DNA sequence: GCCAACGTTGGC
DNA sequence: GCCAACGTTGGC
């Protein structure tokens, strides 16, 4: 079995150090080759999850910190972890003065859009299922989306990934 | 290396 | 705009 991931981005506008960190799935889809590099991860637990990712592994594009937060679509990894250049750019939002270039602290991956979900899967729906499965022993009982609330890159089990995909087929 | 004092994520 | 959950920093 392969690994599956969840990766958060903010679709609504918000300024960090004067610059817009907005990146929706529509913004990915508009990209050249619908491909971008996933810069600006500055959490050690999360960076390590990037380092664990492999060519072709799928990931949910989660929308966070907006009016309707939830999973919007699928993308896959097209380039494994490598140095994030933005940590050395002096005025960049995600600049890190303690990062030296002989061994760079922070990593990023390249991701490519695959598809939208048949429908948006809001956080609130996910949360009902997660609370319910704590009682019923179902597939979202240990989902990282709710067990580790401040983590932008998350592993998912086969169980969890398939369950999210089955919700896609149901009525809202 | 502990742990008060911050600093940040991100739902609500 | 509020603030809980979770992370980092630095005096001791």
């Amino acid at each position: 079995l392969s690994s599956h991931w969840l990766m958060k981005s903010e679709p609504e506008s918000r300024l960090e150090k004067g610059v817009d960190v907005k990146f929706s799935i529509e913004d990915l889809k508009a990209q050249p080759k619908q491909t971008t590099c996933w810069d600006g991860v500055r959490n050690y637990q999360a960076r390590n999850f990037l380092r664990a990712m492999k060519l072709g592994e799928e990931a949910f594009f989660y929308h966070s910190n907006c009016k309707e937060p939830g999973i919007a679509g699928l993308m896959k990894i097209v380039k494994e972890a490598y140095p994030d250049h933005t940590q050395f750019e002096k005025n960049n939002p995600h600049y890190d003065p303690s990062s030296k270039e002989d061994n760079p602290k922070w990593s990023m991956v390249d991701v490519q859009f695959v598809r939208m979900m048949k429908r948006f899967i809001p956080l609130a729906e996910l949360k009902s299922y997660h609370q319910a499965h704590k009682a019923t022993g179902g597939p979202l009982k240990n989902m990282v989306l709710f067990t580790r609330q401040r983590l932008s890159i998350q592993p998912l089990t086969q169980e969890e990934f398939d369950f999210v995909l089955s919700l896609e087929e149901k009525e809202p």
